[PDB]
């Protein structure tokens, strides 16, 4: 047992519909399951009945609730909600041993946001103030945590894929959650968790595109997004290469577009016929990079008997690269805000087989990496 042991295994997920942590709000206590989202910056909770919600926040029952008397609307790439701003006392029972007064958006209405059977009732936006709604004056939860307490300005995520689980370690790192070394990439700018991808490989074969393409118009680490999302040009090249590498079997075009599922008899999935995928990220030293490598076990996601049905979970984007659960489920990911960097190591819980494993390797030599970023 390490010092952060009480924060280990503090995440859950139902049928692969998002990773959530328990958060306790108000006085007396109201505990709710809250989606961990590194892709946004608002802390918001269901605050009225909804067909997909088992519980919700009841502000009338919280003595410590303070109304900010201001509405808020947050649209995501998927779904949207509207609500009312306030502040209240917040603790994470399997998180840090502190209690803070944080901004909280009470969700009163929503569209395609909550997910049937997911078992979560709110969202914890862990990114920076720049992308907070209504604006950057609304202090995000982690900012309040760091300002009000002595909790170090760092958190880390281990998302364990396939009911699923994992760990959110707040204020530090737990060594039981990874193997090998942690490799760090700079946070390019503090808004989203923006990174820079400098090279892409399918089964070790370079995709051979300008690195500007991989980061057009940004690349982000986003635990709230299921897929590995890629800019259109990059997605097209990637799929063409993955098909070529997996050519012993043929699949319909709709499979590669995520519109069609393919199922195998329970336990017989031919993982071996599908390629590994590597992303190279800018390192902490000049002209130095490293690479992270995922398996089909990460990018082919299981979907709801004696058949294992899978969705191809790499998809196209018009708003830059999104390194979502498909990436994060291979790795222990350290969000080192204090040092403006993100670390990756091989996850102790990542799904693999007897022939291949997810990997984090380096260093590599990559020139002109500062040119890869969109301006
Ligand atoms: C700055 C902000 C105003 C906006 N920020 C964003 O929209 C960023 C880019 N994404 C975070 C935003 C947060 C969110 C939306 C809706 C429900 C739950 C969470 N995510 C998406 O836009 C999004 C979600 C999802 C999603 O289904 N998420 C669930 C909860 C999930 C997460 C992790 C898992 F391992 C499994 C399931 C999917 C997408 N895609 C567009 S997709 C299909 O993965 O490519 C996009």
């Amino acid at each position: 047992r390490g010092s952060f042991v009480e924060m280990v295994d503090n995440l859950r997920g139902k049928s692969g519909q998002g990773y959530y942590v328990e958060m306790t709000v108000g006085s007396p206590p109201q505990t709710l399951n809250i989606l961990v989202d590194t892709g946004s910056s608002n802390f918001a909770v269901g605050a009225a009945p909804h067909p997909f919600l088992h519980r919700y926040y009841q502000r009338q029952l919280s003595s410590t609730y303070r109304d900010l008397r201001k509405g808020v609307y947050v649209p995501y790439t998927q779904g949207a909600w509207a609500g009312e701003l306030g502040t209240d006392l917040v603790s994470i029972p399997h998180g840090p041993n502190v209690t803070v007064r944080a901004n909280i958006a009470a969700i009163t209405e929503s569209d395609k946001f909550f997910i049937n059977g997911s078992n979560w009732e709110g969202i914890l936006g862990l990114a920076y103030a720049e992308i907070a709604r209504p604006d950057d004056s609304l202090e995000p939860f982690f900012d309040s945590l760091v300002k009000q307490t002595h909790v170090p300005n760092l958190f880390s995520l281990q998302l364990c894929g396939a009911s699923v689980g994992g760990s959110m370690i707040i204020g530090g790192i737990d060594h039981s959650l990874y193997t090998g070394s942690l490799w760090y990439t700079p946070i390019r700018r503090e808004w989203y968790y923006e990174v820079i991808i400098v090279r892409v490989e399918i089964n070790g074969q370079d995709l051979k595109m300008d690195c500007k393409e991989y980061n057009y118009d940004k690349s982000i680490v986003d635990s709230g997004t299921t897929n590995l999302r890629l800019p259109k040009k990059v997605f097209e090249a990637a799929v063409k290469s993955i098909k070529a590498a997996s050519s012993t079997e043929k699949f319909p075009d709709g499979f590669w577009l995520g519109e069609q599922l393919v199922c195998w008899q329970a336990g017989t999935t031919p993982w071996n016929i599908f390629p590994v995928i590597s992303l190279y990220l800018m390192g902490e030293v000049t002209n130095q990079s490293f690479r992270i490598t995922i398996l089909p076990q990460q990018y082919l996601r299981p979907v709801e008997s004696q058949d294992d049905c899978y969705k191809f979970a790499i998809s196209q984007s018009s708003t830059g690269t999104v390194m979502g659960a498909v990436i994060m489920e291979g790795f222990y990911v350290v969000f080192d805000r204090a040092r403006k960097r993100i670390g990756f190591a091989v996850s102790a819980c990542h799904v693999h087989d007897e022939f291949r494993t997810a990997a984090v390797e380096g260093p590599f030599v990559t020139l002109d990496m500062e040119d890869c970023g969109y301006n």
